[PDB]
């Protein structure tokens, strides 16, 4: 009865701010799992109130901006981003993404957009 494996064909895909966003559509209130595509860059910056982002690096190369601070990223690298961080980042990049506890839009609050051609990539 218990849905255990989600895959890729059955998921939602969402661009959002430059990203190509996997969603399984898992639910689990102590943690929301999706992958990251990223091509140049996340182009906006944002935090959460409520839960920490934890970015690992499966393949490529980028830098993330965590509360203006460049933090240089590459395969096999973990970035953790503590709840109340602003985070963006560019890169050429596959991700996978932990946000815990579970993601809910109503956490994530706005900062600014960034520029297109700010990113390096």
């Amino acid at each position: 009865m218990t849905k255990y494996k989600y895959t890729v064909e059955e998921s939602e895909r969402f661009n959002k701010h430059g990203i190509d966003l996997t969603v399984y559509g898992q639910v689990d209130p102590s943690a929301t799992v999706v992958r990251v595509s990223v091509e140049r860059g996340h182009f906006q910056e944002f935090f959460n109130v409520r839960s920490s982002y934890t970015y690992y690096v499966v393949s490529g190369q980028g830098v993330f901006y965590l509360n203006s601070e460049a933090v240089p990223a590459g395969a096999t690298d973990l970035i953790t981003v503590p709840p109340n961080t602003r985070i963006h980042y560019f890169g050429s990049m596959e991700m996978v993404l932990t946000v815990a506890p579970a993601f809910n839009e109503q956490d994530e609050r706005h900062v600014r957009f960034i520029s297109e051609s700010e990113s390096p990539y």
